[PDB]
DNA sequence: CCGAATTCG
DNA sequence: CCGAATTCG
């Protein structure tokens, strides 16, 4: 990442299933060359778990790592040391989850730029709909809150079906879905998908964008380049590193 | 002056089935309505009643599964015609049935259902009302048109639905929302179901189109409330009494 | 047939 | 962690 890459910041979000114990070092040793690969600036991670911190401060070590929580299972964010400065964390609570979900942002500058970061694993399961679509309102609110001059990514699990999205009232005017912006590619369209992924042995073929980014920037400064789907290769134990596949994404920050 | 009970009686339920049918017609005998609207009525369940309420007219939704029934008292309804409509996305087996009656001068288009169940499927129930309401407006402008039975509803699907339309009358709500009758299946009063906590619901309607004020409510009760010998009531569910005027 | 929970495909 | 069918409190 030289002078001319420097206004573009690119990350990785990624479900990695840390509640599946099943191979999991191995798995953790796939994400870990899949960062290792692209030398993302970012990462957005959810389903953590204590263990797998330790696994990525071994295999992803230039990586400072931001936790959700400190037990059970957790979302994370990590920063790439020298070219992300962390100024601070926080945590705004979902009142109402049963499933000890949150929003985690993190404060930073990159390339000469500020940041507001944000992830979060929103309430699973079509069951729980209802405060999946309270958490996504307190999401899209945080997203508005923060100053005019900061830019806004959120990238995470949403779990969110299309008509969910509609019921919530569709994204604010000023917030955008980085997937829709650049034409809704077909290529990284689904990143849950039972037939081509078999991590979950689920015998049937459904397939969800549960894995969304939106960016909130002021008018033109901020444009998605690319996005594209990573792990999708089988590793040793003939599973993938998740039952997600990972969104690769790359933006400009333009004046 | 016409009187009838609309009441899913809750075929499904083996458990004290014969006991909760003669419990059923017993609470038939006490009023001896013009008119029964029943679902959830199974095969052996309308042999029972072709038996024990020979004295009515005996319509069916099906002969197979479980179904609706309209049963017309003989010598006060004259019975005229039957009409089935499907309701094509039903996974339930459910449509709705009519029948074309008189009483005395008086036309009457009476039309039952048990609307798709539960939560999960809002939308096919949805669906569903608006046929009923489509039915509702197709009748001749001097016919008057009663839907009652299991419409499985809450209060915000009829407003999804777009509402009543202004020529359709719910009763309870025309009678000023009684509270004696607004629930008409309770797990904390009934215990049939053994559901160890507190819903209530106001899932049996009452829907009406006269021309203006041809038809007016007179009373609304519950009925089926009291304990069998087995301790369990007639149904899951209660009954609704209503009894309203003809007046031209 | 409530909401929540559970197996198996 | 789908979704339909079933069981549980
Ligand atoms: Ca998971
Ligand atoms: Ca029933």
């Amino acid at each position: 990442k030289g002078l001319e890459d420097s206004s573009t910041i690119s990350f990785i979000t990624w479900n990695i299933d840390g509640l599946d114990g099943c191979n999991l070092p191995e798995r953790a040793r796939g994400v870990c060359s899949c960062l290792a690969l692209y030398s993302p600036d970012v990462v957005f991670l959810q389903e953590v778990i204590p263990p797998y911190c330790a696994y990525l401060k071994k295999r992803a070590a230039s990586y400072t790592i931001i936790t959700g929580n400190e037990e059970g299972y957790f979302t994370a964010i990590l920063l790439k040391k020298g070219r992300v400065k962390f100024k601070s964390q926080e945590i705004i609570p979902f009142p109402n989850t049963k499933m000890m979900r949150n929003l985690l942002c993190v404060n930073v500058s990159l390339g000469g730029n500020e940041f507001c970061l944000m992830t979060s694993h929103l309430e699973s399961t079509r069951e729980h709909s209802a405060e999946r679509i309270r958490q996504l309102k307190t999401v899209l609110g945080k997203m508005q809150e923060a100053p005019d001059s900061t830019t806004v990514i959120f990238a995470g699990d949403t779990n969110l079906r299309d008509q969910e999205v509609i019921k919530c009232g569709g994204l604010p005017d000023n917030v955008f879905d980085a997937w829709e912006f650049l034409g809704k590619p077909k290529h990284c369209q689904y990143t849950w998908d039972t037939k081509a992924n078999n991590n979950l042995r689920i015998p049937a073929a459904y397939k969800h964008r549960f894995d969304r980014i939106f960016f909130r920037a002021e008018e033109g400064h901020l444009i998605p380049q690319s996005l594209d789907l990573v792990g999708l290769e089988k590793l040793d134990c003939g599973r993938f590193p998740s039952d997600h596949w990972g969104l690769l994404c790359t933006l400009n920050v333009v004046l």
